[PDB]
């Protein structure tokens, strides 16, 4: 074939925010960074038209509004999710970023233990952390006027945590202070806008000239000759033999493209599990672009696989308002919240739907410490009530447990190659359940307390018990997938080093959630972000490198 | 805007109803929740080698393989987990396109028809005629890339088979093979789209509105208003009414027509109350005491398809049809682009064959084939040449007892509830011993060897250890069957939803039993006989 690529120092694949964090302070040293992303623009200054119809003047698309976050799951055609994995995921600039809540978490120090996973040349996280703040500071008043707007269940619960011996705080201020505190929903916004790393360091690395991005660019797998990665296997033709792109001899392929994303090349790449590998084989036309057998890595991607356990809990009370149930924001908006928001980007709109963040620590039977959630929003989208209720009135709380919790599940791929859950995660770990039973009891246990408000799902007739096992497993999905590529010391039990190199080659690497070795916290982007950050410059600091 | 007809989906079922309804005069509106589709119809996704033709991804024959293997196939419903067409054509868009007029017993009343529809013929001849079949859609009259067509032939007449064109004598299949037949027109991809929804399209009384999503029809217990859609300048709030004696049809396909219809409230009770969970859908459903009570989602059908896969050094599996959007052969990509002949202007399939099968509970079944180069999936612990693969696919259709359930999930997406595949016990019987006759004679055709399942793996394991759901022919039928009464049936012979006044359905959730063939052109012709019947019910607009 006669296309002549240019080759780069990085290649790295997937424009989420690990990609995206990658690949600014890569280019940032100087190195010639290549950045792929399989999908099309996201917000207005990636190039993205989705403009709601009250938008137009403003251009501000779905992904900019924040208020318009929850219509992201009730339009008629969802482009943005990925077509080839089963449960939710963005394909388009930002990844995740640019079509999540945007619940935004600085780490704690316990986020980074050794205790948890990482090695011990991670732990000391604070100056990366610091580095993500200077650049996507937290605010819990997104809105730039500084007000906060619907918050009637903010009010609510407050009250009802207050009896429960809770504290307020501005939950970033301290992130390590998490065991009975609830505070203001902080989000990594600008300007009232979505921000994240497509606002800020996607926009530093697009203005170098040793930066090169690519959208509507899907990688296969990599192309390399046993432990040498030799470049990247492309859809497009134009920058590259076959779609074929090389790195330069020191050179390194990046995977950033995400939990199911990643662990697809990789088995596309010969990289991971047998069986799955055998997967890829069974494609006549994926079998011949995988090295021969006695070069494939065995490697534990996919398993490990942990996301949080979620149960919704739904109420009433009749201060609240549902907002329409969020099902009116794209197509018919009350009037003087959008004006209000295209004036100066103030006002409801300036937030997403989470309006509360509450944290609970419980002792476990088995030794470990495990931390529950709470996220308060108005509106719900699934009601089981056999007595009559007002819709207006309803809010939900998200409860989910997260640092300390032991199920692990696993995920990978089908016959048909789409990513998907091997074996679910959620509770598998019977003392998870217990104690997810327990925050669940602990946060309904002074609602007579608080007059007006009542529980509908579960309603009176059905017992938190009787409710959780009813639940729908695949339902208490977060979409907060970590570990599947996780990093360690050892290639029986993990699949990145310390340096966040694949075990088995010298120079394939991979930052994005896969490499997080339990949840966090809270809401994982923050951690990652601040991982993203650490992987960076340890990828900088190894030596050998271009 | 109130029109006498509103038309819920732009597959070949809407499109036949449209067109004809149109045709009588009345004030037809048709929507359509996708985009564009064919070039016509204003579609632009076109490979790069086929730029100067403008012959998108759903016009080229040859480029089906590729619907599957895109990055971004923005053509499958994406509230539905399965495959369904969400753009103009619908499925007819996005099929294999093999085409086989119905024969009588597609409309037997043994199979579940009204007496009043057993006399297709009039209406299948309306279709044959706007459609003619071709198992020779390349403009040159020539056919390629037939080598598995060779191979397969002589398996197939060592086991008493003889070849005919399918399509001249409908009624006779047993133990007949042929060329694949389409719907194609002039090379290209036609169906509905390119026949009955152009002639619908030049009439003034005609209106036809794409990105348009029904959530539900409006309804005052039996008195369909109109439908709710997601477009606010097509009616107030989104909504759109009927004249008084005006109809909604309901054609948005299996899933689709389903969802609707549980989100207007008619339904078993545990799929309105699915619906009834979501607060904002809730709003949208009549009271409960006015909710109808059908089996909608009930009595499911579809093909169970095993995938059997060969090598035979006469073969040329295409690159596995890897190639054909991003890279293709230059001679074909050039036949193509100068006079839409050559490969290109077929689709995969090259042979199909039938034979009948007696079962134990009284029931004649037939076993259909279609034979195609290239395969999706192999699963050998024998290394194989992959140039030489081709499939042989087999499914059981008339006379098959096995129903599934179709409805919604939580969130309100489109799902198969209980999978149709095998549920009963003598359709497997009867599908392995079809899959055995098939690969009975193998030993006397030189060079010809099963590689899925391998040497090591009986026909019987084989069937066990299959993924249920990849035996998925995306042939859905019967989730709102016609019949005789609400007991176990959606719409009565003239297509209407029981309890209702002025809600029809014209697609295939009507069609109470799998046909011989590959539904499309039963689908077809019975949409043309539905007009007729709306058209002849008193009371109309
Ligand atoms: C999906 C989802 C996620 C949420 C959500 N909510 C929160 C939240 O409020 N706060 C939070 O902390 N995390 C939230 N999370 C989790 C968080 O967003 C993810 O943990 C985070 O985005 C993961 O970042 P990664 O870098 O691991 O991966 P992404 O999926 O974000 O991005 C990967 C990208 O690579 C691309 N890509 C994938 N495969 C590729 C291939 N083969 N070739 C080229 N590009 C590819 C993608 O298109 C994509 O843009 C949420 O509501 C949704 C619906
Ligand atoms: C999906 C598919 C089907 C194939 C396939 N192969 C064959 C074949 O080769 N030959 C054959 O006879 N049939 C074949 N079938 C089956 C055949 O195409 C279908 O049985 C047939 O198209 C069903 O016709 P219907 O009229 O029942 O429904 P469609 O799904 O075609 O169309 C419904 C339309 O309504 C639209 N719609 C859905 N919900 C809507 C809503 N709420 N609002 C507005 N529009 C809606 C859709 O977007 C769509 O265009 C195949 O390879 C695939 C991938
Ligand atoms: C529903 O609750 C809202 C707010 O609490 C109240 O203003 C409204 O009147 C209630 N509706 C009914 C039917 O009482
Ligand atoms: C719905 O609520 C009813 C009681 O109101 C309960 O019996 C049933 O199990 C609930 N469904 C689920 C999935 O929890
Ligand atoms: C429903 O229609 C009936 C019969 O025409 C009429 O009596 C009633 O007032 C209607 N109800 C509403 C709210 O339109
Ligand atoms: C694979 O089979 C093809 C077609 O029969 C043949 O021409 C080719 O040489 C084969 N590859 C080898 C050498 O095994
Ligand atoms: C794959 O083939 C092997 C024999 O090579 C067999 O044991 C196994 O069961 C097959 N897998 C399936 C799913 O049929
Ligand atoms: C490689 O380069 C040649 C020109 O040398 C082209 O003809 C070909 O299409 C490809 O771009
Ligand atoms: C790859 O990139 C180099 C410079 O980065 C170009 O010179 C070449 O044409 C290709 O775009
Ligand atoms: C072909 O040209 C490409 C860029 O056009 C170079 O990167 C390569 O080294 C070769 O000269
Ligand atoms: C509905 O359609 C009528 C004519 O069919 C128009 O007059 C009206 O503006 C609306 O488009
Ligand atoms: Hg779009
Ligand atoms: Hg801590
Ligand atoms: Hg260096
Ligand atoms: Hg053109
Ligand atoms: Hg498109
Ligand atoms: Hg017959
Ligand atoms: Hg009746
Ligand atoms: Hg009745
Ligand atoms: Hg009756």
């Amino acid at each position: 074939p006669t296309v002549s690529a240019t080759p780069y120092d990085y290649i790295i694949v997937g424009a989420g925010p690990g990609g995206i964090i990658a690949a600014d302070r890569l280019s940032e040293a100087g190195k010639k960074v290549l950045l792929l992303e399989r999908g099309g623009p996201s917000t207005k200054q990636t190039g993205g038209t989705y403009v709601a119809p009250w938008a137009t003047s403003s251009g501000l698309t779905k992904f900019d509004i924040p208020g318009l976050f929850e219509s992201l799951f009730t339009d008629s055609n969802p482009f943005w999710w990925c077509k080839d994995i089963t449960v939710f995921a963005g394909c388009l600039v930002g990844g995740g970023t640019s079509v999540n809540g945007a619940l935004y978490w600085y780490p704690n120090d316990g986020d980074f233990s050794s205790s948890v996973g990482w090695p011990s040349s991670w732990t000391n996280h604070a100056p990366y952390t610091s580095k993500l703040s200077s650049r996507l500071p937290s605010t819990d008043h997104p809105s730039t006027d500084g007000q906060r707007y619907l918050e009637q269940s903010f009010n609510v619960v407050s009250q009802l945590l207050k009896g429960q011996g809770y504290n307020q705080a501005t939950i970033n201020d301290n992130p390590n202070y998490k065991d009975h505190v609830f505070g203001y929903s902080a989000f990594d916004f600008l300007n009232g806008k979505r921000a994240g790393p497509v606002a800020t360091y996607l926009q530093t690395a697009l203005a170098r000239p040793n930066f090169t991005f690519k959208t509507n660019v899907m990688v296969s797998n990599v192309v390399r000759n046993g432990s040498q990665i030799l470049g990247v296997q492309t859809n497009d033709p134009t920058l590259g033999p076959n779609g074929f792109i090389p790195v330069t001899p020191k050179g390194r392929v990046i995977l950033s493209a995400g939990a199911f994303g990643t662990s697809r090349i990789l088995f596309q790449s010969g990289i991971g599990p047998t069986d799955m590998i055998q997967t890829v084989q069974s494609n006549p036309t994926a079998a011949a672009a995988l090295p021969p057998q006695n070069q494939w890595i065995n490697l534990p991607v996919g398993m490990n696989a942990q996301d949080n356990p979620s149960i919704n809990l739904v109420f009433t009370h009749p201060s609240i308002d549902a907002y329409e149930n969020w099902a009116d924001v794209w197509s018919n908006p009350r009037p003087a919240d959008a004006a209000q928001y295209l004036a100066n980007q103030s006002g409801v709109f300036a937030g997403a739907s989470p309006k509360l963040n509450f944290w609970r620590a419980y002792s476990g039977s088995d030794g470990f410490t495990r931390y529950a959630q709470g996220t308060v929003r108005p509106g719900a989208a699934s009601v089981n009530s056999s007595l009559p209720y007002n819709a207006s009135q309803i809010f939900t709380i998200t409860v989910y447990l997260s640092t300390g919790i032991q199920s692990r599940g696993r995920i990978g791929i089908d016959a048909a190659l789409r990513g998907t859950v091997l074996t679910p995660p959620w509770l598998v770990n019977p003392v998870d359940k217990t104690v997810l039973l327990q925050a669940l009891h602990d946060v309904v246990s002074n609602i007579g307390s608080i007059p007006g408000l009542t529980m509908i799902t579960p309603d009176v007739t059905q017992t938190l018990e009787e409710y959780v096992d009813a639940y729908d497993p695949a339902t208490m999905n977060s979409n907060h997938w970590v570990s599947s590529t996780t990093i360690g010391s050892s290639p029986q039990s993990a699949v990145v080093d310390s340096n966040v190199k694949v075990f088995g080659t010298n120079n394939l690497f991979i930052v994005d959630a896969g490499i997080i070795p339990h949840l966090p916290t809270g809401n994982p982007q923050g951690t990652l972000m601040s991982a993203a950050e650490q992987a960076a410059a340890k990828i900088l600091a190894l030596a050998g490198g271009p």
